[PDB]
């Protein structure tokens, strides 16, 4: 060693807690969640109509 | 027989002990141990961050 660095990191040099002046950060990616499967938009008929109600 | 060696190891030439005076020799090569297998350094993700406590 030999030597006595600031350590840049302690307010009053005093105690513990060497990174409160240092803030958590942002990792930079996202999670969001999974899709699922849609297998029932084929396997039956799908038609179109114009107008009308039924 | 017709002959009486001193076999070269024999102190005062009493008794048993023919190799109480030689010493072992250095084959030249040190034997250590094996490395086990690491398997989850990867199979997981490793981020780095430059300053913060998470």
């Amino acid at each position: 060693a030999n030597f006595t660095p600031s350590r840049l990191g302690l307010v009053n040099n005093t105690g513990t807690g060497v990174k409160d002046l240092f803030l958590k950060t942002f990792a930079g990616e996202v999670l969001s969640a999974f899709r699922k499967a849609t297998i029932f938009e084929d396997l039956h008929t799908v038609r179109t109509i114009s107008s009308g109600k039924s």
